[PDB]
């Protein structure tokens, strides 16, 4: 099949497998999918349960046109007042709803809490809200637990609009993170870590790169301030100093293999990032060849014409880019022949957690898109070789996590 159509396979068989028809929201799978790969990888945010009650009794009084047509306007509300990066929004049952915030604190999770309320008061017993305030890794289990103890909390006393639980740890602000990278950047405090992503023999495609810092003993990953250099625009003098150390220690000689760097979506939509980049790539044109820039999916769709200047001024210095997080905005996969990304990292949602039929058909398209074109397909946080295996049938090529760091 040629591009369009396969794109358009590929969409649809997303769409069917992954989102609920009615509220086109994320359906079950989904919702369990997200939370299975967030609690995993940082567990750091909010999760919020909407019972929607007032939808369960129009479905069992009035019929399935007025539920589904009031399921539908209200997902449609949240889908357009809760604008916060990288939330999930699922129809987890009929009249249930889940909400996944990452990288949220309680305050901002109150605010969330007020604002969905406001949400069902817009189309007019009515619901019940139950909040969780997560801080650390934890088992699906354990948050499921915590987010049912917050919903009978909030009817145990409707003297309150949402039943909010914490667990357990007083985290830091935005303006705290900052001012804690800017320190580590100052003192070069940052240690980088190489996870290889290979093929099924164990050649190099490239090493995606992590930061992480100490101090006082205690140690801080990339993950847990990223967002907020984000949020205060800084995200760009972070990005900077990984890919000015990362090209140093390609200038030691010893690296063969290219280094994948994730580029901030806040770092691109920036036009002096744009320049500082070619202006580095030009002076360090001997290790280009070994630079792999990583962009997320949400730059190509939603900022297509900054990751094109930053795609461009890559490509025009010998360097390259891939696309991470590939297929997770459910967004047109239109950008893959526009740009024609050396590699697409597939997102967590399409390589884990395949228990359905339609699941797999989801990742074979996905993935045929982007190699129908030459384009590398690579599945990360594969943590087993059954699963390396599986992936393979289903036209992945490179392979990142757990079973490619055990080997030797
Ligand atoms: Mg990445």
């Amino acid at each position: 099949k040629a591009f369009k159509a396969q794109a358009k396979e590929a969409q649809q068989l997303r769409e069917r497998a992954y989102l609920d028809p009615v509220s086109h929201l994320g359906n079950r799978a989904y919702y369990m999918s997200q939370l299975s790969g967030w609690l995993s990888e940082s567990g750091i945010g909010g999760v919020a349960i909407l019972q929607a009650e007032f939808i369960k009794e129009l479905y069992e009084e009035k019929g399935y046109e007025a539920g589904d047509g009031m399921v539908r306007e209200l997902a449609d509300r949240l889908k357009n007042s809760i604008t916060i990066k990288d939330i999930s929004i699922a129809r987890i049952s009929t009249y249930e709803f889940g909400i996944i915030m990452p990288n949220m604190d309680e305050t901002e999770l109150k605010i969330v809490a007020e604002s969905i309320i406001t949400c069902v008061d817009d189309i007019n017993a009515n619901l019940s809200l139950g909040v969780v305030s997560n801080k650390r890794q934890s088992s699906t289990t354990t948050l499921l637990s915590l987010l049912d103890n917050a919903l009978a909390k909030a009817k145990s006393n409707p003297e309150l609009n949402y039943g909010f639980i914490s667990s357990d740890k007083i985290i830091l602000g935005k303006q705290q993170w900052k001012t804690l990278v800017e320190e580590a950047i100052h003192n070069d405090w940052f240690t980088f870590r190489y996870q290889a992503a290979n093929s099924s023999w164990g050649k190099t495609f490239h090493r995606e790169v992590f930061s992480a810092f100490e101090k006082d003993g205690v140690r801080y990953t990339a993950n847990q301030f990223l967002f907020a250099l984000e949020q205060l625009n800084a995200s760009h003098i972070f990005d900077q100093y990984v890919i000015e150390r990362v090209i140093q220690q390609l200038e030691k000689g010893e690296l063969t293999d290219p280094l994948a760097i994730n580029i901030a979506q806040g770092s691109i939509s920036q036009p002096s990032f744009i320049r500082w980049i070619s202006q580095t790539l030009s002076k360090h044109l001997s290790v280009a060849n070994l630079l792999h820039f990583e962009i997320p999916e949400g730059c190509f769709v939603n900022e297509p014409h900054y990751t094109a200047l930053f795609c461009n001024a890559v490509r025009n210095a010998g360097a390259d880019f891939g696309v991470d997080n590939y297929g997770r905005n459910f967004q047109s996969l239109d950008y893959i022949n526009e740009f024609r990304p050396k590699y697409v990292k597939l997102d967590y949602l399409f390589t884990h957690h395949l228990d359905d039929e339609r699941q797999k058909f989801t990742l074979t398209s996905i993935s045929r898109t982007a190699h129908n074109l030459g384009i590398t397909t690579i599945a990360s946080r594969v943590e087993t070789q059954t699963q390396l295996d599986f992936l393979s049938e289903h036209f992945i090529e490179v392979f990142q996590g757990f079973i490619v760091d055990k080997a030797a």
